[PDB]
């Protein structure tokens, strides 16, 4: 497809490894780039891990109101916003945001200790219908992102799926599915990336991660005025182990996908 000629010329352009799923829920079509390709998923498997709290909660109702402390030895490679309440708490709809809307990896741990360990995250995609997603270690070692590691990875179509069953589709409880929402829409890291290649009136929530080998991701769900939403994976990686941040790549792939 035209699409996946200008996509293979972005990666062609980048040096590295480009992924991309699109869902267009109008007619449940697909674009796929690498779809079935694995990539170090890096901090965008902290939606998994907000997601399986959230589905906790449709049984305990008060659960994301359910204060948790934050000690010293908690702080790991990344804690903005954990930092700022050492030695006091925080509820675990707090964490959650802090975790989606900051990449926070304290917040991350506590989400995935919430849920008895990384399996605990896989098992939560697993109940869902993704067979593929893996989560093996907590969030100070989850985005090494070595090339040919199968831990802590998974498929642009696999997420891209899971993604539209989480915010759009009824994996989750109507009103978690909504707070998931509401927290993706209020991410403050994704402006350089998916975003940067949308046009500035479609509604973006999205998910971004970043790790070693210049692994660059974002996964999002786009609200287009007058039109069906969108749901889009782009994952990139890179040869070189202490290669740099190309948030240009998701924009410019997003550009590609939308003029499609
Ligand atoms: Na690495």
């Amino acid at each position: 497809s035209a699409v996946q000629q200008k996509l293979a010329a972005l990666e062609k352009s980048s040096g590295g490894r480009l992924g991309v799923a699109l869902i267009d829920t109008a007619d449940n079509t697909q674009v796929l780039y690498r779809g079935d390709e694995r990539f170090p998923m890096c901090s965008t498997s902290k939606v998994m891990a907000a997601a399986a709290v959230l589905k906790q909660s449709e049984t305990q109702k008060q659960l994301l109101n359910q204060p948790v402390e934050i000690k010293p030895a908690d702080l790991v490679n990344y804690n903005p916003i954990a930092e700022k309440h050492v030695n006091g708490t925080m509820t675990l709809a707090e964490l959650s945001a802090a975790a989606l809307q900051y990449s926070d990896n304290t917040a991350m741990n506590k989400l995935i200790a919430q849920l008895g360990g990384p399996g605990g995250v896989t098992a939560f995609a697993r109940a869902i219908g993704d067979e593929t997603f893996r989560l093996d270690r907590t969030a100070s070692t989850l985005n090494t992102a070595i090339p040919g590691d199968p831990r802590d990875t998974t498929t642009p179509r696999a997420m891209a799926q899971t993604l539209r069953q989480l915010t759009l589709g009824h994996a989750l409880g109507e009103t978690q599915r909504a707070q998931l929402v509401t927290w993706l829409k209020g991410n403050t890291t994704g402006a350089a990336s998916i975003r940067a290649g949308l046009p500035t009136s479609w509604t973006v929530g999205d998910k971004t991660g970043s790790g070693g080998y210049g692994t660059t991701n974002d996964i999002a769900v786009i609200w287009p005025q007058g039109r069906a939403p969108l749901v889009l994976v782009t994952y990139f990686t890179q040869p070189q182990q202490n290669a740099e941040s190309r948030r240009d790549v998701l924009a410019s792939a997003a550009r590609i996908i939308a003029e499609g």
